[PDB]
């Protein structure tokens, strides 16, 4: 009878939107706002029939808000752009016209959840944020959470700010403190995310790479419970940007380490080839950020970019729960 | 005890030896072993009559090992801005170090090894532990922030600290990271690392830097008692790799905020100018890193080259703690 109306600002890839679908919860994206013409044709391609505002939050008038009469708002950093060789930031902007439309506007959304990276809430820009939704009257509560929580391999601390337009307390509201827990399973496995039908080839880490950062790596199993944060830099960069997996078991990583002792360039190249080290594809990264086994990718988009999409993006099972723990 | 002999491995800018003269314990460095031109300057300059080797360690022999006849380790990470032969020689020199451990006519009784997070869960780490267990030693891994020491930085980092003993140590929790140094220290405010010399201007944000990621900084005031990880990027990249001092005072950030709203570039950019943002100088970078007051760089380094020397170095006062805790 009552369907929520969700707004998504900087949409990107759709992170939020999968979330919504997730939590099961009666509602619908009237509207996504984003610039990013690559991140777009990832969402055309996932969502067709979602209505897509290829506009900066900044740019779009009061009139326009106040006629989508959205009662959720939903928010998620935004697609860090591959420059163009030759190679702007409206985020100033377009940050504040947020905080300039809310009091403004005809109708309050019911529902505020914003998702950030880790740091933000102390920043001075986080202060002005939660003061203005106090003067509309919104009871919040701040997260720092990691997927880990929810039983999924992969650490991404990430930020979480839930409001909700209510005269009561939260029940689960601890005021003033940043909550690291969810309100009152286990880690599975890397194999339940990974693809069977990726090609192992293409994805090997080459062998340059293998003989200067080999021993710096972050080599996981693939029946290890665990990973580190993806980055960005992916699959261009190897240092601190993610774990990469070796697809040869009964071969022991420190036993190829030991071995590379007194060995020339050429066999050691040889020897560390045989832990057929390879990096995690973009749609296993997909998988453990909590995209449904539906997401995709158009071909046209190259696997480069699909790294760097990804990147920046929210864990879509964090975000899930947390819009039912807002829904009650 | 006797006067210990002390091998300093990627010596860097001195920060072990730093450390080390702070521990007050009975002990000189012997041999300072690091390819890093520009560092090594930096290590004469401070460091004028101490022995410094650049060299590879892989390169240097069994017997010249011998020769120096240490029996104190101390390691910290290379310097990491990234010799004419074509050869990364992390690997062969982390493999020529644990070769060389059992080989040794003396086996160092002290062994404290510095490394960035993350570190404890690696295939290397195991390795590492392997060697040392082997050898007899006993040993402690910690994770340890210069906040739990009073220092207003944020900087949470990989220690090991081993010793050639029969006996356990007293805090020895075998299988385990501590999170606390084993059982003044009121968090101090940034003023006391700040230097009075420091020109204001020159180290004063740009405009246009300003204007792009104003809101996406983390602004600290001298009165307040924290701040972010420091790291190679800063001066040069501003998103992550630092935060920067507000010294215009009486000033409150939010309301600068607020007024950025509806107005131009240029208008804009002139408000937030008020504020009057520098970054923290490399000297200031290095006080808050725990490097004595006579610390500092010969005239010819750049403020770019102190930039990234500094990016990866230790906390010479957590060391400092830990050596002391070693030697008992
Ligand atoms: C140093 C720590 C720090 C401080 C401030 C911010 C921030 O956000 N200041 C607002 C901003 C923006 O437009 N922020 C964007 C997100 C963004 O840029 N994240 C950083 C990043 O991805 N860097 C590569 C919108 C947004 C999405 N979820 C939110 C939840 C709460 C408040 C705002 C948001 C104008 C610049 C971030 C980190
Ligand atoms: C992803 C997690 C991870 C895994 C491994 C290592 C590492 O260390 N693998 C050894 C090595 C090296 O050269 N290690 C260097 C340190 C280094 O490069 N750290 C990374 C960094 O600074 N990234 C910006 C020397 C060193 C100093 N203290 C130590 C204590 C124990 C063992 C080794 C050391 C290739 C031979 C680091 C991190």
């Amino acid at each position: 009878m009552e369907p929520l109306r969700v707004l998504e600002l900087y949409s990107g890839v759709g992170g939020m939107h999968h979330a919504l679908r997730e939590s099961c919860i009666p509602a619908q994206v009237v509207a996504a706002i984003d610039v990013n013409t690559v991140a777009n044709e990832v969402y055309k391609y996932n969502f067709p029939h979602t209505q897509l505002l290829a506009k900066t939050i900044e740019g779009i008038t009061l009139e326009e808000f106040d006629r989508l009469s959205f009662d959720m708002i939903l928010m998620s950093p935004p697609c860090q752009p591959f420059t163009r060789i030759g190679r702007t930031d409206s985020r100033t902007n377009s940050f504040l016209h947020i905080l300039d439309i809310l009091p403004r506007l005809q109708k309050l959304p019911k529902y505020i959840l914003l998702e950030n990276v880790k740091g933000f809430e102390v920043s001075s820009t986080r202060d002005l944020l939660i003061q203005t939704i106090e003067n509309c009257g919104f009871q919040y509560q701040e997260f720092l959470l990691s997927p880990t929580s929810l039983g999924i391999p992969n650490s991404r601390l990430r930020y979480f700010l839930i409001a909700k337009l209510q005269s009561e307390p939260l029940p689960f509201q601890a005021p003033g403190q940043v909550l690291m827990e969810f309100p009152k399973l286990s880690v599975k496995m890397l194999k339940d995310f990974l693809e069977d039908d990726t090609d192992v080839n293409q994805y090997l880490l080459p062998p340059k790479s293998l003989l200067r950062y080999a021993l710096l790596l972050d080599i996981v199993q693939p029946t290890c419970r665990r990973s580190v944060c993806f980055t960005k830099g992916y699959g261009s960069y190897i240092e601190g940007t993610g774990s990469v997996l070796q697809t040869a078991e009964d071969v022991q990583v420190e036993n190829i380490y030991k071995s590379l002792t007194n060995l020339s360039q050429e066999e050691q190249i040889t020897k560390l080839l045989i832990l057929k080290l390879r990096y995690f594809t973009p749609k296993e990264i997909a998988n453990l950020l909590g995209f449904p086994p539906e997401f995709g990718f158009p071909e046209k988009i190259t696997v480069k970019q699909r790294y760097r999409l990804l990147g920046n993006s929210l864990n879509v099972h964090v975000v899930a729960k947390l819009i039912k723990i807002l829904y009650e």
